Order: C-alpha cells, then structure tokens, then sequence
C-alpha cells in the first residue's frame, strides 16, 4: 500500500498568498484544520493548520486581512512521496505531531493523507 | 477521586469583554487551545477555544480586535463541581465533546481539568 492508494486526492492547494482570513475561510468551508498551501503549479510550500492562525498569527501581532498563509505555512514543511509506505507516513506523523500529511509527485500536490485514512486501509 | 484532586488549580479567568486577539495572546503564553471565560460578575460564561476564533470569528467575518471572548463563548458553557467524579468529568467531556472541562466551586473558577489529567491520575 502507498501513499497515493490510501489519499484523499483532487484536493486545492491554498495559494500562499491568499490573507489568513481567507484561509480561515476555507477551514469553515471543509471543516478541517489544516491547509495544504502552494506557490505556482501546486507547488508544495508548507501546512497551515487553525492553531497556527490563532498563535503565530493573531498572538504574533500579524493582521489577518494583510498577514498571507504562506508567511505561516513556511514554518511547517513536510510531506511523503505518492510512492510513500504506511510506516512512512506514520514516522512523517510522529515526528510533526500531525494527523495529516501532503503527498507530492513531481514537486506537485496530489492528495492530503489522514490518519484515519490509515487505519481505514491496513488491511 | 474529585476534579479538585487532579485539576489545574488557579487558572485565570479571562474577561468577557477581551478581544479574540487579546485572547489569543493567552493562549500563546500557556501553550493552550482552549480558555475559560467569565463575566464581570466572576461567573463562569463558557469556554472559548482557538479553533473558536478562527471559525466563529475570523471567517464569520468578525474583526478579531473588536469581537470579545464573551461573544463567541455564550453558547459554549459546561463544567464540573470541584467534587465531581471522574465519571461526572466524562460524562460532561462526552456529551459537549471537549477534552477541557472548566471546574467550578462556590460559583467561581477555581481550576480547568483536561482528559490529559484523568488518563495521567488513573
């Protein structure tokens, strides 16, 4: 099993230099609490996840309306490979204490893989 | 085993009327995602959490530097007595579906116990 069988695939990539209100707008939208967020042709930049927004944004004296996900996303870059096994994204997981991760190929964005989406596919 | 046996005793209750920025620095300073709100009264007036802030604040459209903690945080109210078991401590936890529970005693704040505390004390 690898990353790109088990992925959550099609998803958007949140341009980097869309404002964190924006981004937080996406979060509502998806309810989720993390972006995946790209510089041009879905060029993997970093995660922005909603605790982010709040503490290295908000907390951090930054304007959301001005503030872009990318000048926070750019902190946290990690990702596995479409190739990628289950103990690897797992290690990706436990190193970031994340539930999820972005799967890239060829330098692009191809799906979010979720550790739920681990345990539905072990089998 | 009480909530007051194992609750983090002394929090600081943060004002209704603070802003979600100003709340946000709170929660940067403890390293927390979630804190317990209250009224110019003392009166405990609910729990206000980061995922709040980003959800009923920034992308309802509000401006985090005049939205106060009180109003994203009125529908958001549930705690234990300083008495309460760990099973009434669950039971608040399972139904609200929180893992920071506000502890109450004699109508005021006096501790926040976490799913984290009664995992670590069992």
């Amino acid at each position: 099993t690898t990353a790109r069988d088990i992925m959550n695939a099609g998803v958007t990539c949140v341009g980097e230099h869309e404002t964190l209100t924006a981004a937080a707008q996406y979060m509502r939208e998806h309810d989720i609490g993390a972006l995946p967020i790209c510089g041009d042709d879905d060029r993997l930049h970093g995660m922005l996840t909603d605790r982010d927004i709040v503490i290295k944004g908000l907390a951090a004296g930054l304007d959301p309306n001005t503030a872009t996900a990318g000048e926070l996303a750019r902190d946290s870059i990690y990702y596995v490979d479409a190739n990628a096994s289950i103990q690897e994204m797992l290690n990706v997981m436990e190193e970031h204490q994340v539930r999820r991760v972005p799967v890239i190929s060829e330098h692009r964005l191809v799906g979010i893989v979720t550790e739920a989406d681990i345990a539905r596919h072990l089998p």
